[PDB]
């Protein structure tokens, strides 16, 4: 649940690609077949994480939490909502989220990795 210096790589997934319609064949996300059909609100509302990694093992019961993301050496830190768990080794299903919120001035682009510090953390939606 809590990992700090984290060699992180950056496999954002692309959610909006389908205006998150994860029920769609090729996709099918954790909660897909519940969350999908929610109203854009709550879906577009906040981010969007499909998570994966080594640490922070939270499939089962995850899909209500949050999972708060720090950039060291800039400052850039969100928010991010634990939607989906991978087994391909990722980081989270963002495109427009972490990553592409938190990235620095093309490092993470440059490298295809970072050095992060994440910690679940409940939203309380």
């Amino acid at each position: 649940e809590q990992a700090n210096d984290v060699r992180a790589t950056y496999h954002y997934y692309r959610p909006a690609q389908n205006n998150w319609d994860l029920g769609a064949p090729a996709v099918s996300a954790y909660c897909a077949t519940w969350d999908a059909s929610k109203p854009l609100s709550w879906r577009s509302k906040y981010g969007w994480t499909a998570f994966c990694g080594p640490a922070g093992p939270r499939g089962q019961a995850a899909c209500g939490k949050c999972l708060r993301v720090t950039n060291p050496a800039t400052g850039a830190q969100i928010t991010a909502r634990i939607v989906d768990q991978c087994a391909n080794g990722g980081l989270d299903l963002d495109w427009d989220t972490v990553f592409t919120k938190i990235d620095t001035n093309g490092i993470g682009y440059q490298q295809g990795h970072l050095n992060v510090n994440y910690q679940f953390v409940d939203c309380r939606d």
